[PDB]
């Protein structure tokens, strides 16, 4: 009886194994666009992904992770609200059963069809495992997906999902360029929060881009053919793997833009 997204093991249950689920800096949150404060002192965000080395794609039973070689400063996030250098370790998505839901963050209570999380760890802590124990350990770049035109830079991800249908399957996934997943604008909201899955550690500077990317109905349909279950278990479609909005409590969302 492990955590999941079902009636018996979903987000309303997580607090029993992970009591920080009811903590002071949980994620995601609703972004109230009229309450977020423009902070003219935020530096421009620096996304340096030209030397990014993708290695592998994994179905972990909750999502799929596209994993990167994080053994050198090859794909880094810097600037914006961040002090120092954060190394890209993986990206994943959260998505719905229907185009009307799927994102974790909301914007004036609007739910997008999906949300991309590019996960980076603070190099001052040496590895990801130590970084997640620090209040400034991670920087997650959050990008909303809406359904419309195809995102060409996503198709290589969509085409390998057949090969990782069930929990614990992986596949070689070299030479994937995550720059093909970014929108034009790097305008963002930022606030201190958490992982959105167990163990829900309060180690994340969230950087949520204002501009969504467009993906095709056919692209998100392929996300929804994945399985939470392992091979030769009853089929449970990997859908609605999103945590809903948590209490803002004593936190200020800042906007990089007027
Ligand atoms: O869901 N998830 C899992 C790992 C991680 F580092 C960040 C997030 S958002
Ligand atoms: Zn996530």
């Amino acid at each position: 009886h492990h955590w999941g997204y079902g009636k018996h093991n979903g987000p309303e249950h997580w607090h029993k194994d992970f009591p920080i689920a009811k903590g002071e800096r949980q994620s995601p949150v609703d972004i109230d666009t009229h309450t977020a404060k423009y902070d003219p002192s935020l530096k421009p965000l620096s996304v340096s992904y030209d030397q990014a080395t993708s290695l592998r794609i994994l179905n972990n039973g909750h999502a799929f992770n596209v994993e990167f070689d994080d053994s050198q400063d090859k794909a880094v996030l810097k600037g914006g609200p961040l002090d120092g250098t954060y190394r890209l370790i993986q990206f994943h998505f959260h998505w719905g059963s229907l185009d009307g839901q799927g994102s974790e963050h909301t914007v004036d209570k609007k739910k997008y069809a999906a949300e991309l999380h590019l996960v980076h760890w603070n190099t001052k802590y040496g590895d990801f495992g130590k970084a997640v124990q620090q209040p400034d350990g991670l920087a997650v770049l959050g990008i909303f997906l809406k359904v419309g035109s195809a995102k060409p830079g996503l198709q290589k991800v969509v085409d390998v999902l057949d090969s990782i249908k069930t929990k614990g399957k992986s596949a070689d996934f070299t030479n994937f360029d995550p720059r093909g997943l970014l929108p034009e604008s790097l305008d963002y909201w930022t606030y201190p929060g958490s992982l959105t899955t167990p163990p829900l550690l309060e180690c994340v500077t969230w950087i949520v881009l204002k501009e969504p990317i467009s993906v095709s109905s056919e692209q998100v349909l392929k996300f929804r053919k994945l399985n939470f279950n392992g091979e030769g278990e009853p089929e449970e479609l990997m859908v609605d793997n999103w945590r809903p909005a948590q209490p803002l409590k004593n936190r200020q969302i800042k906007a990089s833009f007027k």
